[PDB]
């Protein structure tokens, strides 16, 4: 019953060239669906439709209160279809059903948060420094927005972009990862049910290498919003520059998990596993870089390694499963290549580091949860985002050394500090160059607070009021209420 | 008594290669000063010093209240030295001394505004959706910032960047236009008198082609703030992408001056001259594109042309001067080439369009104030920013047509609507895709309100609270106040 | 099927003394229902329950997001029960069913607005002027709130108080007008369906003279929020002073309707009728004081008078009815007494000023729509709030005189300016000492914007962000992160 | 050289009846100065002048930027005259010169803060839920404000009221405590030097019993701002009610100083002395109610008592003095009466509790620093604000009991928690019903953050943005841009 087509200008349409793509379940590498594989001309048509819709004013000039009501209706549909959406996300991405349910709860809350925010702030009145003038700043929708999402949390990442775009009155063109389009197709069906003016929302399906440059480089786009890897992000930004187009980027990280000797030890072990291995480490927020105080380093490594051996791999639909497969053959190959890099530069693969042998896992894209030890900040395995079920462990002596090491990367997305000394944790948090810092927690983020990176982890923010602001533009309207001639130029 | 050197890491220093540049007065093309012409290694040293200073915390961890007091001290020095600063700006850039005084008054007010804003907003407390958590957003200085300014309003543009950078606790590296460094050198001397930690402020002098790429592309930069032309801006953005560096750009415009038939006619003529010819049209806010309602078009053209013939050209130091020279041989040549373009595509040079013949103007870079008529939106002369003492005049029939034509450019910086029907002016203002819209005024902007462009006129804002926000970064600190093990992974 | 009891500490309960009150329909003066008439001990028990619930934290420490979801659920129930609620409001208060439907649409929007606002703040991070300190302002629910509403728009006024109280996490005790409790009982039934912790919400039914002083004067109350008349409001404020309790008051007005000679004349006549006679003038926002420019005063009076003669009086349930009865015998008597005052001080009753004679209106509390002319600012009829279907008409010569007269009252709630000259309307609006000014409109207010009075019209605001803020209290938490002894006192 | 007169409507004037008052130095009870003792007619004249000035618009319509510049000029004058002002405050109030210097530094910062805030927020643009409307909220000065200050920190408390009143464009009438007018007279002289429109600022000198009711009860007042005791505050609020006038009250407190067994012990002793005895305990922020964990109660009492015996009493001008005299005979008598109350209800005067005998202290209004032990929450000595150099000590067993006891008073101004367990201190801080909570500090407050009380400690806030907001009023201006007749009433 799921659509196999793109959604352009109010219609479900095939690709202009009738091409298709088979979508795969990473658990067994079986084809689960076939969808349209769109062309660059389809993408251009969608952008032009979005522009036409924006200029018509049917959505952009709708009242903010009414826009909020429609975004709330989307939220309710997510909750109504929570089970089926979660199952589809697990089928498409491989992560556990429980993880998918949590995603759907978050997605409902994202739409609901932005629904509520829609009508809360139209700008400001400025006390003008010029007598006999009125000065106001009006906040308008930024315009036409292109939105590109990755394969790890397809619908969650889509919601972070769609909700504020709709709440503010923008028109959008979204393109999900070509290998994971299923939930994004479904959410477009649900949005269509709610009802938006023709051209306000558009869904393109296809390879980034075919349609991506149109989405980032088109002159009618006012904002490109992208979540993915650093290489694609940089390429998008350079293409966006051709029209001086606003960019919002979230590009992953090398997130430190800092564990002091006065941490609650079993909590720290639990959260080190959570940070490292949820969704097989395929998370922008993954705690791939463990920094542990020297005094407890050996204790910690032994404890972590013993637990990693017990992680239950399997089908995301099976209730006992703790960790599913990685997303694709290409991604598994990349993780495997990093194991070779790590060994060649002198690190130790303490546990894991290979494909599992078990019969029920042999047809899937599984990779064992892995701990890499005896490494240092100079190493590629420590500096680079592997985005797999892999953590490195480094020791540190002092609070100052923990901070130095944690900040010694090109990234700046998120991190954690574990210590029962809250004063110390707060000092460390203040010094980490990260968009989010958790004190005695991990992977906590939500619609109410902005998420994004310092340094190469991104530009701008998603979620919160700051997330909504990516979709607004300020206009200063200054009215002279007693205009007088300047009489500078001779008469 | 003015310094001839760069200011790097608390010391006035020559270029690493001892190279120098002769600075010219455009009124007579005479050499007025000789300054150091820095190298890319000087720029890198400055950026590294800025980073070191930032990490030291001496400025970034100073209280916001005290940072505000120092910014206020800069403001007071500008006012103290108003006369000498104005004279330097007029010598270096050619605009009238009266215009330069107005600039110094504005600059005082910019510093004073940001001094007052420094300690007014450290972030937010978030009502977390997770029980037993505290969520806060702390706003920190963005980090190390590079600041590149143009030749038209050197100190004014510098102040828009320096003031918020210092107020927020950033370290900065500034590079003024190579052809107009004098007031920027002077302001650095004044800042040095106020006293800032070593490395907090740095001044590089040199050609954009030699040191610009280091300033935009260095890994230790967190924000590149640029004001200038679109070609350089796009280039900067592409280079900034290499490290996913934030950019704030202001790139000029094709600003419409919309004159309805129910405008106060003599006011509209006065403001059309002001929009077209202040600083010989070398203004990001210049009203180069006049759109006049058809019913008064002939009346308007005759009136404007008659006034343009009376504009007094001369030395900026002479009180009777209404318009000085353009900035350089290269810029005058560009303006001259546009006259040829306009004629070839079928427009009429109604008045001006050449160098003036008068003896006292023959040694200077003068160009006559010009009105181009019988043109249309398809023409290069109408679409492209000439940045000279040149306006085009197009007619429109309806309010809808005025909006369409005004929005028919790649730019989106500022514009005006002249009409005694305020309701109509407000309708038009709401539909113009411009960062600033004046109703019955022109060239009005000030520290209290954000300034910047839609579309190819820029990214981000300068001035106002939004201007300060370019120099901040948000950090979400989430504390779990009752941490519990998740117990997801097997034990 | 409607409850007849109070709702105290999670239970529907009779009065402690078993007393009751008969509720009347003003259209026919028939008894329509009988409810409990509570005692001062019931009110005290409710306040103590509200305090106990607040201290338990079950609502006050619930997440803001979840509080918002519950307030949204109340909003949806209002819409679900729109027809029955509207009919009950018309039965109890006499206004037209069409007016009641509009109320129910507004009430839905009030709850929805506050539902969406619930989780959008939390407080601020302050950049502290003291080194080695953290400064934050946390916004908490104000505490226990008592809420007292009037008989004119019972559920609408209740919604303005309940929505923000619940959104912020307060516990509340509400007492509707003793003569119009029906829709307030119903909304409590609906809130019970949504589910709130025992003691969070409480409904007291009874005479202000019996239970009012407890509600305003109890030591466990943190805010008293009252909407009604000036005499009761002043009494409440004086009683609240005994515990230095916050007060939010809205006390009606003497609202000017300013009509210039360049107003759209038929619009001004239409809106003068709307301002004067909706709900038989029993509206805090009624335009009871018409100020009309002398040049059109005769034209205006004749046009208004001719229309007033055509106003259709009748049963609020009948679709042709334009104006229902007034609320009670006591109120009709008050209005009648004002007619005598007006004549005695020299004014003219130009039309109306008595009970209508028609057979179908004889059993109801009807009073004819009335226009009073030949009056001036010195008169009681002009200065005092009659709160009936009565308007006075005064002339003014100039814009300056209009402002002077409009501001010449003890009140300051709302007003309008009618003029096609928007600049003039804006000048006047800026000078009027009124919480709301309409330019070319009347009776426009909504959840998104604050409503309240200057001068004797009130203290504080309802609706908007400022309305929510009445229900919050600020706490500055300052942590010294490197505490040192002061060593002032000798050792 | 100091003025002896009132300042009314731009002129220094004596009392209407030529009455005067002798001002005393509490160190030696000698007459130090004689000032005018104004009449209620003088107060009325000042209020009418303030109203006339407000309506003139000369200050209320001045640009916010310029108002800020003038407030900054006042700040600079305070710093310029720091020495003389500090000496005058010490002469008039008795506190140490070092304390007075700190006050003057704080006062400079208060004026500077508000100077910087003046032009930062003129209101909001609202996204209206009604099509074809514009909705804006303009923030105006509240109007005419009366300001009444106490004798303990005369100029500091005056600055908290004057600075925001002037920044926002209000007109003000200030009346300092009749017994301590000196620095308030001086600051009026300084303000006059800056220059404000006639009637914008006014100073009344006299007994609260003679002129106070006019200041709180006059119909032309829009806000009464009072800092003092609860009895006077309640009386002011009841009088203000006569015109439904806004009130801002700060009425002192029973501030808890909570010391856990895991506090830094010597820090806690130091801060218990600071909280109890600065300005001889005559501070709204005094830590008069010490709550100490039972486990360390005996240790703490002995350590505190031993230190209290060493406190150096003397002349505020002498550098070795740690504590000066109390303010007046009447106040010393009140403190003495409380010693009798404490003993009669069963408490122990552990140290102090009498006038000192030493020869150099015999002519002054000295009272020994006192510690009261063996008391409980039921006692008047624990519940009531003594406002002298007196602390009570109660024990608590648990964190829960500490919170219960601390919240068991009618007040709610400020308090502290001392514990090295920052998580615990934060839990306690969140549960205390206090406007300010210090974690490991005491007496820390500043212009950047709001100060005020829950419960009987006050209404509203001073300092910070919220403090400025007491001096603003919101006006919703709603413009219908396409007005249509409603056609409800028959034609
Ligand atoms: N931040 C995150 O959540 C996240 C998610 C996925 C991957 N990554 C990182 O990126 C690495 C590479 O992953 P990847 O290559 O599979 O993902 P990617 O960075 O290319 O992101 C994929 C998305 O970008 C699109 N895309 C590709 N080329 C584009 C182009 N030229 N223009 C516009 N869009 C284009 C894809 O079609 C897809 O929608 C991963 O190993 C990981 O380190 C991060
Ligand atoms: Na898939
Ligand atoms: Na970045
Ligand atoms: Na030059
Ligand atoms: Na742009
Ligand atoms: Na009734
Ligand atoms: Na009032
Ligand atoms: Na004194
Ligand atoms: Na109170």
């Amino acid at each position: 019953h799921l659509s196999q087509r793109q959604y352009i200008d109010g219609e479900w349409v095939e690709s202009a060239n009738k091409n298709t793509r088979d979508i795969i379940n990473p658990y067994n590498q079986e084809v689960i669906f076939t969808v349209s594989e769109g062309t660059k001309e389809d993408a251009e048509r969608a952008i032009l439709a979005a522009r036409r819709a924006f200029e018509s004013g049917e959505w952009s000039q709708e009242t903010a209160e009414t826009r909020g009501k429609k975004v709330r209706a989307i939220a309710d549909k997510i909750k109504e279809h929570r089970e089926a959406l979660a199952r589809l996300e697990t089928l498409d991405t491989g992560k556990t059903l429980e993880e998918s349910y949590a995603d759907m709860d978050d997605i409902h809350n994202v739409f609901m948060y932005f629904a509520g925010l829609a009508d809360k702030d139209g700008g400001e009145m400025i006390d003008s420094p010029i007598p006999d003038t009125e000065s106001k700043i009006v906040k308008e929708p930024v315009g036409v927005v292109t939105q590109i999402t990755p394969w790890n949390y397809p619908l969650l990442q889509a919601s972070w972009k769609i909700a504020p775009a709709l709440a503010t009155g923008c028109s959008l063109v979204m393109k999900p990862s070509e290998i994971t389009p299923l939930t994004t197709i479904r959410v477009f069906e649900l949005m269509e049910e709610v009802g938006f003016p023709k051209g306000t929302i558009n869904l393109i399906l296809g390879a980034g290498s075919e349609v991506g440059d149109v989405m980032s480089g088109h002159k009618e786009v006012d904002l490109v919003s992208f979540t993915g890897g650093i290489e694609t992000g940089k390429h998008i930004m350079k293409n966006a520059a051709n029209n001086v187009t606003n960019i919002a980027l979230e590009l992953g990280g090398k997130n430190p998990n800092i564990i002091f000797d006065d941490a609650d030890f079993e909590l720290a072990v639990d959260q080190a596993l959570n940070g490292g291995y949820f969704h097989a480490g395929q998370v922008c927020s993954a705690g791939s870089r463990i920094l542990v105080q020297n005094s407890i380093k050996d204790k910690f490594e032994q404890a972590l390694i013993d637990r990693v051996k017990k992680i239950k791999l399997g089908n995301g639909f099976d209730a006992d499963t703790e960790m599913g497969p990685v997303i694709s053959t290409e991604h598994r190959n990349k993780i495997e290549s990093y194991m070779d890099v790590a060994k060649a530069e002198g690190a130790t693969i303490a546990v894991g580091g290979k494909r599992p042998d078990r019969d029920d896992l042999k047809d899937g894209l599984f990779f064992e949860p892995t701990v890499i030890t005896n490494c240092d900040t100079s190493m590629r395995i420590v500096q680079e985002e592997v985005f797999g079920p892999v953590v490195t462990v480094e020791g540190f002596e002092t609070e100052q050394e923990a901070i130095q090491l944690a900040n010694d990367s090109i990234y700046g997305l998120a991190g954690a500090v574990f210590s029962k000394d809250i004063g110390k944790a707060q000092r460390v948090a203040n010094k980490l160059k990260l968009g989010t810092v958790w004190i005695n927690d991990f992977h906590m983020y939500f619609a109410q607070a902005p998420w994004g990176g310092y340094k190469q982890s991104g530009i701008g923010r998603e979620l919160g009021k700051e997330g909504l602001e990516e979709y607004l533009v300020s206009k200063h309207i200054l009215t002279n209420t007693n205009p007088q001639l300047v009489n500078w130029f001779s008469k």
